[PDB]
């Protein structure tokens, strides 16, 4: 009773699997984040008057995220910070491992509970990000690549859209992709400040 549920990792990269800067994203789209918010909050309508998605978070991007979009509205926000001190959002739930988050969502959220789980996702930290490709669970990214390669000083952990791992990760076709997000997404490539980035939405078998 602490794995019946695969985990999705979302991100935006370079072609260099280029992930941020100095605490921050080297860019700024504001339809990407829009992008974002949509896919981790969507709940199919008859399932959503109860239950909501998670978005489990690494502390450094739990900081870098503005307050005013703190905690992340409609869903149920959970930080991982391996010593436990202390943290602050609000009612937010915390935990020191991805496992250990996955079973207080499993204890906290039960069959007793009114607020029932969805989806699960990892939106935060290249850290985290390196927990989540190595965790059993992980078996979808929703990945936004960004046609340009930025300057960066962090990077993803796993080259998926590589031939190395051509025969792990897939990439699944559009439609397949709103099919699983739930809504029609933008096909094709997107120009946002100077920068040409699309959707994709890549899995791997379990
Ligand atoms: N391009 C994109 O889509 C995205 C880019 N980013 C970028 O990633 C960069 C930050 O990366 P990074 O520092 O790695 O961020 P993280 O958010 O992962 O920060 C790591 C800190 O979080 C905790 N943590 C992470 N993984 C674990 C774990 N497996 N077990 C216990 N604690 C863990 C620790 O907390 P503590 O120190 O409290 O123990 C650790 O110090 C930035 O540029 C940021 O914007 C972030 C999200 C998305
Ligand atoms: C560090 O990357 C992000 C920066 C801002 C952000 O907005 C969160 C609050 C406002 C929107 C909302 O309410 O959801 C979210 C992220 C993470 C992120 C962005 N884009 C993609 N493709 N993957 C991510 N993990």
């Amino acid at each position: 009773m602490n794995q019946q549920k695969s985990l999705t990792l979302i991100v935006a990269l370079t072609t260099s699997y280029g992930i941020g800067r100095s605490n921050s994203l080297p860019w700024k789209l504001k339809k990407e984040i829009s992008y974002f918010k949509r896919v981790t909050s969507f709940v199919p309508t008859f399932d959503s008057f109860e239950s909501m998605n998670v978005v489990l978070m690494g502390r450094k991007t739990w900081e870098s995220i503005p307050l005013q979009f703190r905690p992340l509205k409609g869903r149920i926000n959970v930080v991982i910070t391996r010593n436990e001190s202390l943290d602050l959002g609000n009612g937010i739930h915390s935990a020191k491992s991805l496992d250990h988050a996955l079973e207080l969502l499993y204890r906290t959220y039960g069959s007793e509970s009114s607020v029932q789980i969805n989806r699960i996702f990892v939106i935060g930290g290249a850290q985290l990000y390196k927990a989540a490709m190595d965790h059993p669970k992980l078996d979808r990214i929703m990945a936004t690549i960004i046609y340009k390669d930025i300057h960066c000083d962090v990077f993803f952990p796993l080259k998926f859209r590589d031939k190395e791992w051509s025969s792990v990760w897939k990439k699944e076709k559009h439609s397949d992709l709103e099919s699983w997000v739930g809504t029609k997404v933008p096909h094709g490539k997107i120009n946002e400040d100077g920068f040409d980035y699309e959707f994709e939405m890549w899995t791997r078998d379990l």
